[PDB]
């Protein structure tokens, strides 16, 4: 119901300009904040590590987007470990079939809908 | 062109019966083998670790499905490390919008198509 959502950074929240940071994908940050308002947890899930991760985090922080955690299952993660996050949902531009715009991402999460639902009329 | 594809196990290759292993999702193993024939690399990407991972790997091996690697970027992975795989594609039943059946997964990879393409007529 409330969910832990893994969100990719490059190509997902911003245009893919790695090692640099691209322009924001329209409504990315706002949509994610709306999801937090709805009590979902956001975890940043990026191949970024070290200062390139830090750069992604500060870029988000400056837009008032702060993560439950970054590349961890919880902010002080060994113990009950797995390398892959235990997230309930993955938002990633490299997901097979590609990611739709943030409008549709939001409707899908909110209304519990598949691409199939979205498109079927 | 040839791609490194991360593939989830539970809910993706088999019905989700974790810690047990479910029935195969129709045409999962066959479709993945077809992808290997086309020179893609398959990496198993699962929260499974230890003997539960081993159980997933042997279940696949017994059906003649063998991975480029399991929860690593390459079979002897630190060095150029990131916790998240560097895969080009992710096939995961927890991808936002859900995963379609393996028929459509295959068409999308093969024909370079988005859900948008698939559905637009
Ligand atoms: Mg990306
Ligand atoms: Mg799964």
């Amino acid at each position: 119901n409330a969910m832990t959502i893994a969100v990719d950074f490059d190509g997902t929240i911003v245009e893919h300009r790695y090692p640099r940071i691209g322009e924001e994908i329209p409504f990315a940050v706002e949509t994610l904040k709306l999801l937090q308002q709805e009590k979902h947890r956001l975890i940043l899930w990026s191949v970024r590590e070290g200062e390139l991760l830090d750069e992604a985090i500060e870029w988000c922080r400056a837009r008032g987007l702060e993560f439950y955690a970054a590349n961890k299952d919880y902010p002080e993660e060994h113990q009950g470990f797995s390398r892959k996050l235990k997230a309930d949902l993955f938002i990633d531009d490299r997901n097979v079939g590609g990611i739709p715009d943030w409008g549709i991402i939001y409707e899908m999460i909110k209304e519990k809908k598949t691409f199939a639902d979205i498109y079927s009329q």
